């Protein structure tokens, strides 16, 4: 537990070469690993030594959003970007906003409403038409839009593909998270329109308190993927 408290006055950020780095009085940030922390932009350096200058007397890694997926980007995700690029690639068949509910009537047009504007834009913006089912059997999708959309996640940089990491897994769905990193919708949208059916649920049959609790947690979390993406650009 020594090893949690503050020993430092101030924090800094230094040009340094390959890229921004994070100065804890005259000590630069390292990761877990001891591998020296490096941001790709001024302004994520500013933002994370923000968090180093607001600590108390105890370092609490969970009140540290933008260190921990610095963290992450460092020693997970541009190591093994292919397997998590691929990864977040798969979702574009397994696509939330493909699969409609059968009833009730209320609610496949609450879906239609909220989803088919998003459809719409990946047709549009991305070329990657979705076809969409009712129901739980698998519908199977064009080969190539799969292949745009792995496309577009792969033609990320390290740190974005970070971000878009929970933009796609938390709410299920890689046109969501694409919609945010691209700024079609914002995270609090994407939430939102997530949890149609959960919500309609909710107000027809009455609200689940664990269920509201995860919902929550979610939020916050592609909050702060939203927040790491606009910081890195």
């Amino acid at each position: 537990e020594w090893k949690a408290r503050r020993f430092w006055a101030s924090v800094g950020i230094h040009k340094e070469e390959g890229g921004w780095a994070v100065l804890l009085d005259e000590r630069p940030l390292r990761t877990p690993g001891k591998q020296p922390l490096r941001l790709p932009t001024e302004a994520l350096a500013l933002a994370i030594a923000e968090e180093w200058q607001a600590v108390q007397e105890v370092i609490d890694p969970n009140a540290m959003p933008l260190t921990r997926s610095a963290n992450s980007a460092i020693e997970k995700v541009a190591p093994q970007f292919d397997a998590v690029a691929a990864m977040l690639g798969d979702y574009g068949g397994t696509d939330l906003l493909s699969y409609r509910a059968d009833a009730p009537e209320a609610l496949v047009r609450a879906q239609a409403e909220g989803w088919d504007p998003l459809i719409d834009w990946a047709a549009t913006e991305l070329r990657a038409p979705l076809r969409i089912t009712h129901g739980v059997i698998p519908v199977p999708q064009d080969p190539v839009v799969l292949l745009k959309l792995r496309a577009e996640v792969a033609s990320l940089d390290p740190f974005g593909l970070t971000a878009l990491h929970d933009l796609v897994t938390l709410p299920g769905s890689l046109i969501l998270g694409l919609a945010v990193i691209r700024g079609r919708i914002d995270a609090p949208t994407a939430h939102a329109l997530s949890r149609i059916d959960e919500e309609f649920q909710a107000e027809r049959w009455g609200r689940d308190e664990e269920a509201e609790a995860q919902a929550a947690s979610r939020l916050a979390a592609m909050r702060d993927s939203e927040r790491f993406w606009h910081l890195t650009r």
